[PDB]
């Protein structure tokens, strides 16, 4: 159930290789790449590169490791040494360790104490005393000092030290002992519990140690077994927020499953959307929200969060067993809990949701590939298929053979069958584009219905939809409107049970009878309910909160809420409060554009809605909203359209705007602008900002497409610029970020 | 040479089906969809939809035609009739035609005269009097009036009229003669005149017809399953000429472009695995904009967009299960003496591109190729890999020799560079040493000392280069050295002055045609003039887009082309002008790759990166010549949008049409949004603006399009704004809005 969004070169990442990931106290992500150190806030990258002129720039562009210490300070190991990010002045301090006239590279950083770091270089281990900004190389024992460490990892009073050739070691921070814990290079170390430490090796697979018993288990690759790890070359490990171990290999991501003692694989396939961007996973990190970030070598970052996977999409996968075409029409569940899915170009798909197996039925053979209706005759093991420009096909499910009926080999008046409903007497009603037709399977005959029982002509309208209500009445809908009929034997007879209303003439897409007996009709001009008790009708459209007036399908969840598909996503409607909660493509839907007849609710409550880009599925009742509402950070101040920097000529900032509580503007400093941001990775860039310059603005104002506000020629006084943010599920951070602005008088 | 950009739901298009495309005099594109009329200005969509509460809203969301007339007024045909976009009041007027109780649909619109439209409905042809705002159904001949038109196309005095069953008619506006042009039956979907002796007619099932109405003779092009150079389908929905006199043909299953001479059709198809292919099989509409940009509207895939200038850079990438580069992460590219390209990759092995057959073929072999050298005499390709040693591909047999630490004398199995020594052997640049490989003896000799006895320190080697004086240049992580060869011995040539560039991490070396040597590093690049022993350094502070310079090629004009981590730069060493290009201009990516550059002997350039190879001839590159005027799209006051004839009293006409506004004393805080509609450059434009009479100077914007002003002094001002295209060309005539700020 695991799919990824992508953050890489096109989104602003400096270079495609991410060696190491961490996060600071403001929620920014930090990415150590092979060309610059990247700071990322969910909207924009700040790339830190070396400049021979600026000694305050990062020492080298080749970064190897980023580490946040326990006080939220960000440290970088580069080719040239150790760098501290100065969040106050938004620059770097660079520190250098010379041995034999060369500056050593810093491959690792761990916290010995709050003001002491453990540093690893290619030529040994040393210490950085932070209070003094100095390297100390004589503090550890000879054996420890000389150790070439490939990875470093702290748990409590211990720091585990992986070597390249000499196995695993532990240093007690308190006791200062250095002892071998238990030949191939140790790439990553993780403690999951006090009875389980995980060790990832360069070619010897994944090890699990119990440091209490001192007993070990090794998991190696087996090609004969598809639930073993993907490779013995394992580079990174991280726990997620649901107690699952994520294993980054040279070839695939592996997630360890506790129950079976087995492994799930996840692979890079360029053609498969939401798959890993690249097969080789170099870095894995869990952010403060529980989002997982997987760094590859040539494919940037891949992001995952379970909340972002509450809507699951089923789509074509070229050259794999998958949905045959992404433009989907009807979806009908059979008695075996399989799904029969119509497509516009791909034929009929049979889908086993447990197995994930697809089968298709297509032309040359069902006689068209553009499917509009499906009815499953369960007694006779037949599937009846209605197509556009093709007619009626009968799939015999045992043999696989298909009977085709059209205008050239049968008495069927119109080959455009959009609806199929059994009539109750052993026959089927076909909704065609020019008539209602009875198909008798015993006689293989087609009969067009021209008269009612009383001889009232049925005017040749186009039938898009047929529906059978609990009272056994036939609802015939199309573009020309809606009409309801009673059946007297093989005749039909108008049932005058609707009032006189304009809703009878509306373009009609779908009809649905709710559990409480209410009938709901989807149209191009919103949707409406009809209660037969009082014959009252109430219509709802975009002015009532529906996101778009084209309603293709209506399904009902277990709370009696209606779920509606439209040209702008899916809406959840509560008929009792008459409130809407709307979702869009940015929330995970297949597209904003959904499609005709493309809706199904399984016997068990799973909901399926199809569109132009495949099918979205979810369980309405299990849906969760993003609970995270992080603070807004102010990211940029400008005076007269020039960026304002700490300690520059304006005299306005002595710190980065992000760390600033108050700015004072002199009389001539009259026009300025403020850029802000929120770092909510579950929501991405779909947050809503509210702002108000208290003392000037008369009310709050909203922003969704921009993150910048400009003011000009404010009168003298103190103002407080305030800004909050709502996540993509409309939940507000209730506590605003504030920046005081003192506008000085002339005198 | 044809690929598309996409404009659909994700970009703001209301619904995926575009029936009809047009453009107004402001440069906005218009699109009739199956749910809303759509106006698009290059940066944002305005969607116009039906509101039963607003009678100034469009009459129906189901729209079918959009037509801009001779005076730039936009008309819409919808399910409920004819609508006019009122550009002055930013609203719609809706008009209706009743027959037998139903309101009739408008399927076609055409201009008879500046105030008279030809309207086509399912039940016949009628006229719309623009002056009177009224339909006139009694002014055509019966024959014309009762005709069911499927398409309408004006050329000069004539309005051609395709029918559903009865062929192509022609109506003369002066004569008022309606007569059959040529005496199929299948419906005529589109008409198009290429010359006065060439009318093209698309049909629903009878294929494509070419008529010569002066000789009254026809030719029928049909679909042949055997011949792929025949027309792609017999169901043709849309026709349009581009600016290079080519006919574009929209069918049910593909785009076809007629090739005049060869009398045949190149097909372009929808392939989800292929970057830049048509978004969807069925092309329903085609329209050329005033720039020559071609817009293709599909049924389920929105719009596809093409302009030759947006294909000035060609991208060679892997296509699954079609013949192509086998892997997108590319390393070195090398031309051989038969003009083939050998292309190393990270995972996909060694690719051979044979520009004679235009085919790729690939060879498997640790897999990551860092160096390639071709010995034409013996038909061998020598391959150096990270981790895998030296391999030899024997071309005659397909057999591959491998030399590594287990089966050979090779010290270091990391071979990053290969170059002949001039004596029959190869130099190998490896991560620890310079090694000589002797193919006859299959021996590897580490070179650890000079003829002097002086140690050769050179380590972590990335690149070997032979200059025109036959000297060997050795570059790597630790720096750069130069050596003179004396038989089998090497000897240091102290020709470089005392400089920190000696110790730079070095990527490439190239000797320009004028003999100056150019070196690419990780701290920019530099040149070396040996005459003067002078070195000049350049980096980002001088205009270089990024400091990692992977490779340097030279065009016919002596300009250098540099590949980096942020695109490619054209650098003129005479003036020191950098001209930079990025992914947004069509490049494979901003990130290019090590060793991965090659200029063919005919002048073609190739640069490789993480997403394929970008190729182009500098000499045939063209810049965007179009610099449209900026249009002012939105005036806001206290963050509420002002509209024509509202409570504020500021605007009687759309802000787009307004030459002057007047602000009263309490109306003190307002903002101005603008746009430029330059479809070649997309959203990569630069705005310059100045409120003349208030602003200290001109200000520039590249990521926003709005300016705010507040508490301006009593007075009269001119807000001026102009725009530059992606390629830096400015419109010199700014757009002006007068603002009069009243006193208290």
């Amino acid at each position: 159930q695991i799919t990824f969004s992508y953050i890489s070169i096109n989104e602003g990442l400096s270079q495609s290789t991410v060696f190491s990931i961490d996060q600071d106290k403001r929620g920014n992500m930090w990415f150590a790449t092979y060309d610059g150190v990247n700071k990322y806030d969910g909207y924009a990258f700040t790339v830190y590169q070396h400049n021979e002129d600026d000694p305050n720039s990062i020492a080298n562009d080749i970064s190897r490791i980023v580490k946040t210490d326990s006080q939220g300070r960000v440290w970088i190991g580069t080719r040239d040494g150790l760098s501290r990010y100065d969040e106050e002045k938004d620059i770097f301090q660079n520190f250098f360790y010379e041995k034999n006239g060369k500056h050593l590279q810093v491959n690792g950083i761990e916290e010995i104490s709050p003001e002491q770091l453990l540093i690893s270089t290619p030529e040994g281990l040393i210490m950085f005393d932070i209070k003094e900004s100095k390297f100390i190389d004589d503090s550890f024992s000879t054996a420890m000092h000389k150790t070439i460490a490939s990875t470093l990892y702290r748990q409590g009073d211990q720091i585990y030290i992986g070597t390249s050739t000499d196995g695993l070691y532990t240093y007690s921070i308190t006791q200062k002992t250095f002892e071998k814990v238990i030949t191939k290079q140790i790439q990553a170390i993780l403690q999951q519990s006090p009875t389980r430490i995980w060790v990832a090796t360069e070619g010897a697979g994944l090890f699990l140690i119990n440091p209490k018993t001192k007993e070990i288990k090794n998991y190696l690759h087996s090609p004969s077994n598809p639930k073993s790890i993907s490779s013995n070359y394992i580079r990174s490990l991280a726990m997620d927020s649901q107690n699952r171990l994520w294993i980054g290999t040279f070839n695939d991501l592996n997630i360890y499953h506790e129950g079976t003692d087995s492994f799930a694989s996840y692979s890079s396939n360029p053609v498969e959307n939401g798959s890993l961007s690249q097969r080789s996973v170099r870095s894995i990190f869990m952010d403060s929200q529980g989002g997982m970030w997987l760094g590859t070598y040539f494919g940037g970052l891949n992001y995952y969060h379970p909340i972002r996977n509450r809507f699951k999409n089923i789509r074509n996968i070229p050259y794999k067993n998958s949905l045959s075409d992404n433009v989907v029409s009807c979806i009908v569940e059979d008695k075996d809990k399989n799904l029969w899915i119509g497509t516009n170009d791909g034929g009929l798909n049979l889908y086993n949701p447990i197995t994930q197996r697809f089968t298709s039925y297509t032309l040359q053979g069902i006689g068209s590939n553009n499917i509009k209706a499906v009815y499953v005759d369960e007694k006779k093991s037949l599937v009846y298929i209605g197509t556009h420009a093709g007619g009626l096909s009968i799939l015999h499910r045992n043999s696989g053979q298909v009977e085709n009926f059209n205008q050239r080999n049968s008495q069927l008046v119109n080959e455009n069958v959009y609806a199929i409903l059994p009539d109750g007497e052993g026959n089927l009603w076909l909704g065609t584009l020019s008539a209602l037709v009875r198909f008798n399977p015993e006689q293989r005959s087609f009969t067009t219905i021209e008269k009612e029982k009383d001889g009232t002509p049925v005017v040749s309208k186009q039938i898009t939809t047929l529906f059978r209500d609990s009272h056994k009445r036939l609802w015939i809908g199309g573009e020309e409107g809606l009409s309801v009929f009673k059946q007297e034997g093989l005749d039909i007879q108008k049932a005058s049970i609707l009032p006189v209303s304009n809703v009878t003439k509306l373009f009609t897409n779908c009809i649905y009878e709710a559990s409480n007996g209410i009938i709901w009709v989807g149209t191009r001009e919103g949707f409406y309910c009809f209660n037969e008790k009082d014959k009252q009708i109430k219509r709802y459209n975009t002015t009532n909160g529906l996101p778009n007036n084209v309603v293709y399908g209506i399904l009902e969840d277990s709370f009696g809420r209606l779920w509606l598909s439209t040209n702008r996503g899916i809406s959840c409607f509560n008929p009792e409060t008459e409130k809407f909660r709307n979702f869009t493509e940015s929330d995970g839907l297949q597209s904003n554009q959904f499609n005709t007849a493309s809706y199904c609710r399984t016997s068990v409550g799973q909901m399926y809605f199809g569109g132009i880009n495949g099918i979205t599925t979810f369980r309405p009742e299990l849906l969760l909203d993003n609970p995270y509402t992080p603070p807004v950070v102010i990211t940029k101040l400008q005076l007269f359209n020039k960026v304002v920097r700490p300690d520059d000529e304006t005299g306005i900032l002595t710190k980065n705007i992000s760390e600033t509580k108050s700015i004072t503007l002199k009389s001539w400093q009259t026009a300025f602008s403020i850029e802000f941001v929120v770092s909510n990775y579950i929501s991405g860039q779909h947050n809503t900002f509210a702002y108000k310059l208290e003392g000037y603005d008369k009310e709050w104002y909203y922003l969704t497409d921009s993150r910048t506000v400009s003011y000009s020629n404010l009168p003298q006084g103190t103002y407080q610029f305030l800004v909050k943010a709502a996540n993509s599920d409309g939940k507000w951070n209730p506590i605003p970020t504030a920046l005081e602005i003192i506008v000085l008088p002339i005198w």
